[PDB]
C-alpha cells in the first residue's frame, strides 16, 4: 500500500525534524542563500577562531594560543564532541524506526555503532558547500581554506568530506528525502556481528520501497535518482574507512597524559 | 517506452554472450554435479595440483616446483593471465554499450580502468560456490581451502572474493542481469580523472533504468533487488582496495613476481 510508505515517509520525516535541530533547510538558509537577519560569525584565520571561541558558544576550551596547545588539537578534538553529541541525537532517530526496537539489543547497538559514522558524514553535507562547514549549531561558519591551513594530520581531515558533500548534495535532496536514506542506512544487514538479519533487512526493504517512492513522487524529473542515492553509499562507506585511517595517525602524535583518562573515555571510537 | 529498454537489455545480453566464453549458466551446470557431459578435474592439494596439468591444458610445470616456482607461483602467475583475458572481454562488451565507444577517448580509457575490476570479481563469483572456484573454462575447479592454506601472503588474495561471492550469488541473478549491470558498473561517472560527466551519466541514467526493469520482469518476487544489487557495489569496491594493498605488498615479499603490463597500467596508488 502506497498508503503505508507515504506513511512512513512523513513518520521518519517527523522525528527526524524533532531529533535533529540543524536540519538542511535551515542550514541552506544561513549558508550560500541569503534570509539577511542574523549573519554567522566567519572563521578564516588563525585569528577568527581567537577571536570568535570566546565570542561564540563553544563547549570544549577558551581561547588561548601562546605555547599552550595547538589549534588543530583544539579543533579537532571540538569535531569529537560534537560527534557524539550527534551520536546521540542519531540514536534517539533509529528509536522511531518501525521495528526498531522490537530487535535484538546486542543488534540495535552493532547497527548504530557502524552507522553512526555514515549519517554523520551524510548529514554534514547538509552544512556544507564548496568554502566551508557552518559551525556550533549554525552560529559560525569555519572556512573550507583555513581547514586546509591546519597541522600536517589535520589540514587533510575534511577535504575528503568537502569532496563528499560538493557531489552528495548535487543530488538536491532536501529533508524529507535524508530522513528516509538515514533510516536506509541504519537498518543496514551488512553490519558485522549481527544475530538476526532477518528483521533488519526487512525493514530496510521497507524503507527502499519508501525512499523509492518519496524521491519519485518529490523529484519527478529526477530520472533514476533512487539508483543515484544508493550509489553514493559507497562514498560514505569510504569517507568512513579513510577517516579510521587518519584517526590512527592522530592517535600516532597524542597519546599519554595523566589528565585525559576521564575525558578520553568520553570519547571512544565513534 | 519498455519496449525501448527491454530492446537494451537483450542487446547488451547478446553481447555478453558474444564476449564470454564462460557464462554462469555453463558454470552452474558444470557446479552442480549433475550434467556429467564433462565434469571438472578438483584440486585441493598438492597431489591434485600435478595431477592438474594432465587432463587440463596447462603449458606449466607439473612436477615439483619447489626449484622453479613454488605453487602459489604457479596459480597466481596462472591467475594474471586470466585477469588480461578478462579485461580484454570486458573491453570488447563495453565498446557494444550504446555510446561508450562515443565518449571522449580520454574516458573510455577512465572508465575501464577502474571497471575493469569490480566487474571482473562480479563475474568470478559466477564461477564459485563457497567451497571453491572454476578454472581453465571450467574444466577445472581448485578448492577454496587449497587456496588459503598458500603461502603466508598469496593464501590470502582470494578468501574475500570468496566471501563477497557467497553473498553476492544468494542474490541468484543470471546472465542477463549481470549483463545490464556489467554496463551500469562501466558507465560510472565518479571514476577519478573523467572529462565530460554528464554524457557518461546520461548513459548509466539509460543503463540504470534498463537494470531497473529488467530486475523486476525477471525476478518479480524479489523485493528490493535492483537496491540489494547496486549496494553490492560498494562491497566491490573494497575488495579491490584490499586487492591492491596486498599487490603492494607482494612487489615487496617477491622482487621476481612480474605484474603483467596490461595490469600495471590499470592499477595505480591512493
Ligand atoms: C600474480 C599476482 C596477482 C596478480 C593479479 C591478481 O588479481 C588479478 C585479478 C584476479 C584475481 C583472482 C582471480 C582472477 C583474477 C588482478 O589484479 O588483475 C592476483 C595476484
Amino acid at each position: 500500500e502506497s498508503a503505508d510508505l507515504r506513511a512512513l515517509a512523513k513518520h521518519l520525516y517527523d522525528s527526524y525534524i524533532k531529533s535533529f535541530p540543524l536540519t538542511k533547510a535551515k542550514a541552506r538558509a544561513i549558508l550560500t542563500g541569503k534570509t539577511t537577519d542574523k549573519s554567522p560569525f566567519v572563521i578564516y584565520d588563525m585569528n577568527s577562531l581567537m577571536m570568535g571561541e570566546d565570542k561564540i558558544k563553544f563547549k570544549h576550551i577558551t581561547p588561548l594560543q601562546e605555547q599552550s596547545k595547538e589549534v588543530a588539537i583544539r579543533i579537532f578534538q571540538g569535531c569529537q564532541f560534537r560527534s557524539v553529541e550527534a551520536v546521540q541525537e542519531i540514536t534517539e532517530y533509529a528509536k522511531s524506526i518501525p521495528g526498531f526496537v522490537n530487535l535484538d539489543l546486542n543488534d540495535q547497538v552493532t547497527l548504530l555503532k557502524y552507522g553512526v559514522h555514515e549519517i554523520i558524514y551524510t548529514m554534514l553535507a547538509s552544512l556544507m558547500n564548496k568554502d566551508g562547514v557552518l559551525i556550533s549549531e549554525g552560529q559560525g561558519f569555519m572556512t573550507r581554506e583555513f581547514l586546509k591551513s591546519l597541522r600536517k594530520p589535520f589540514g587533510d581531515f575534511m577535504e575528503p568530506k568537502f569532496e563528499f558533500a560538493v557531489k552528495f548534495n548535487a543530488l538536491e535532496l532536501d529533508d524529507s528525502d535524508l530522513a528516509i536514506f538515514i533510516a536506509v542506512i541504519i537498518l543496514s544487514g551488512d553490519r558485522p556481528g549481527l544475530l538476526n538479519v532477518k528483521p533488519i533487512e526487512d525493514i530496510q526493504d521497507n524503507l527502499l520501497q519508501a525512499l523509492e517512492l518519496q524521491l519519485k513522487l518529490n523529484h519527478p524529473e529526477s530520472s533514476q535518482l533512487f539508483a543515484k542515492l544508493l550509489q553514493k553509499m559507497t562514498d560514505l562507506r569510504q569517507i568512513v574507512t579513510e577517516h579510521v585511517q587518519l584517526l590512527q595517525v592522530i592517535k600516532k602524535t597524542e597519546t599519554d597524559m595523566s589528565l585525559h583518562p576521564l575525558l578520553q573515555e568520553i570519547y571512544k571510537d565513534l
